[PDB]
């Protein structure tokens, strides 16, 4: 049923070769792909040889791969292509700076499961799809959206040529694909809460131990939370613009609701737009601080994004004081 690229899609991107004046700053946690929208596929393969290598995926299937998972996003305001390279991006960033604590098989695998973590996003929350009875709400009853994009992941990977991940052994499949489905299970911030509280025990206890498997799931797990959340870690002009997306696609959510006599809560509420810089400063204060301060905690080299996120906050609170 899914859908696939073009012969000349992921033909054009075998070619393409990332600007030298980008090289630098793509290595940056701050680093916005907005202004390079043609450029966003190539990104990616390099990001992906840049870290794991030239030679870890079979180039022709990569490209494939890419061009078939971009055109299995939607033109929705927020959870869009962009999203997805912006996710991969900030992973990238974090791998990059904690270059001895993942195995070569979680460093591909959390890049995927990143460009991929919203795929065939509708614009509509978990809560939206269940209120509504939405056939996919039918399908999976809790972590709606996110069992679909992991579904969504699993059948472009068995595209003819998609498989990626076709020259490892059964064993190192299996475990990528679980890397992958765990990794894309935690995006769904419900679950991010009890997780960063678990997590933060831990590191307090000194009981957290990378060793542990579970432990490192739940590592991972914020670490896929981190980037989600990244935009609050851009420089504010990007920040700003990314949160008019954001916004956007409430608002047309609840204009959803609202076409049904149902009244949404404000923050999906166009006629609630004046809450908006209050809003964002109790969602800094509640879940993107508490996300980056238990994040450099667990890996200290990833601190740029939590001044990154003080310094937006900071900004959020100007706007609410005039
Ligand atoms: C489309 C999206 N689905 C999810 C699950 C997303 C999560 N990621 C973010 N969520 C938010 O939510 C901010 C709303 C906070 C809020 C509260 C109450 C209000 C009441 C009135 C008006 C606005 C109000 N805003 N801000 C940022 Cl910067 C990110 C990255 S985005
Ligand atoms: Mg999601
Ligand atoms: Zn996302």
């Amino acid at each position: 049923h899914m859908s696939i690229c073009t012969s000349e899609e992921w033909q054009g991107l075998m070619q393409f070769t990332l600007p030298v004046r980008l090289c630098k700053e793509i290595e940056l946690f701050h680093f916005d792909i907005g202004p390079f929208e043609n450029m966003w596929p190539g990104i990616f393969v390099y990001m992906v040889h840049r870290s794991c290598g030239t030679s870890c995926f079979e180039l022709e299937k990569l490209c494939r791969f890419i061009m078939s998972v971009k055109k299995n996003y939607r033109r929705v305001p927020y959870h869009n292509w962009k999203h997805a390279v912006t996710v991969a991006h900030c992973m990238y960033a974090i791998l990059q700076n904690n270059h001895t604590l993942f195995t070569d098989l979680e460093r591909k695998g959390l890049l995927i499961a990143c460009l991929c973590h919203d795929l065939d996003h509708r614009g509509f929350s978990n809560s939206y799809l269940q209120k509504f009875d939405h056939p996919l709400a039918a399908l999976y009853s809790t972590s709606t959206m996110e069992q679909h994009h992991f579904s969504q992941t699993v059948s472009i990977l068995q595209l003819e040529g998609h498989n990626i991940f076709s020259t490892l052994s059964s064993s190192e499949y299996e475990q990528v694909l679980e890397i992958i489905r765990k990794a894309i299970i935690a995006t769904d911030l419900a679950l991010y809460f009890g997780n960063r509280k678990q997590l933060e025990e831990m590191y307090q206890t000194g009981s957290l131990n990378l060793n542990n498997q579970s432990h490192r799931d739940r590592v991972i797990g914020l670490m896929m939370t981190a980037c989600d959340l990244c935009s609050v870690t851009k420089l504010w002009p990007v920040t700003k613009l990314t949160a008019n997306d954001i916004y956007a696609e409430f608002w047309a959510e609840g204009d959803e609701m609202k076409k049904l006599g149902i009244q949404p809560i404000p923050m999906m509420d166009r006629d609630k737009k004046d809450e908006v810089p209050q809003g964002q400063l109790g969602f800094y204060n509640a879940v993107a601080i508490p996300c980056y301060t238990t994040l450099t905690q667990i890996l200290p080299p990833t601190e740029p994004l939590l001044k990154a996120c003080r310094d937006n906050l900071s900004q959020w609170e100007k706007v609410i004081r005039g």
